[PDB]
C-alpha cells in the first residue's frame, strides 16, 4: 500500500527536466497525491497533465490546488485505481510509488505506453529494466527509462 508522502518540490522540478517536458506533453502522474507533478508541469513547462489519484481527498485537494495554481486549464484528475487507469495518451509518465508496486505496474506500461515516452521514478526502480538515467540527489534518486521499440525477451 502506497502512502500519501509527497516528492519535495525541488525534486520534482528535476523530474520534469529529466523527462524534458514541454509544452507538447500531456505528462501523467500515476498516484498524483496533492497534484504537485502535473501543476509544476503545467505552470513551469505549459504542458496538459493527467493526474491518476485512488483516495477523493487527495483528488478534491488536487483540484482546488490546479484552481489556485490558475492551471485548471491544462490539467485533470481522474478518481481512481491506477492499474486500471487508460495510460495511453500519455507522452510522459511520472511515479513516485513503491518497489513491489513498480514490478507490477511495468508490463502496464509497455502494453499501453508508445514506444519513445519517458518514464521518471522518485527512489524506486524498475528490476532488470536499465534506466537511461539515474540522478543522484542529496537524500533522492531519480530514474529515467524510455519506452523501447521492442520490449526486451527478458521482460
Ligand atoms: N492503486 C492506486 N491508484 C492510484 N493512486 C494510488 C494507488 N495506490 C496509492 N495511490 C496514491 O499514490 C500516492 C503516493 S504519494 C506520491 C504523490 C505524488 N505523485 C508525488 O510524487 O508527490 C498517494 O496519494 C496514494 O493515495
Ligand atoms: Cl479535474
Ligand atoms: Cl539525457
Ligand atoms: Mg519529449
Amino acid at each position: 500500500m502506497v502512502p500519501y508522502v509527497p516528492t519535495p518540490k525541488p525534486v520534482v522540478d528535476r523530474m520534469l527536466e529529466l523527462a524534458d517536458v514541454d509544452e507538447t506533453d500531456v505528462l501523467y502522474d500515476l498516484g498524483s497525491g496533492d497534484g504537485r507533478i502535473v501543476i509544476r508541469a503545467a505552470r513551469t513547462h505549459g504542458a496538459r497533465g493527467v493526474g491518476i489519484e485512488i483516495d477523493p481527498d487527495l483528488v478534491k485537494k488536487a483540484r482546488k490546488n490546479a484552481k489556485e495554481a490558475g492551471v485548471a486549464d491544462l490539467v485533470e484528475f481522474r478518481q481512481g485505481d491506477l492499474f486500471e487507469a487508460d495510460i495511453s495518451e500519455a507522452t510522459v509518465v511520472t511515479l513516485y510509488l513503491l518497489p513491489s508496486v513498480n514490478q507490477k505496474l511495468r508490463p502496464i506500461l509497455f502494453e499501453q505506453l508508445s514506444p519513445g515516452t519517458p518514464v521518471v521514478s522518485h527512489d524506486f526502480d524498475m528490476g532488470r529494466w536499465a534506466p537511461d538515467r539515474t540522478v543522484d540527489l542529496e537524500g533522492d534518486t531519480v530514474y529515467r527509462w524510455t519506452i523501447p521499440e521492442e520490449i526486451p525477451e527478458d521482460l
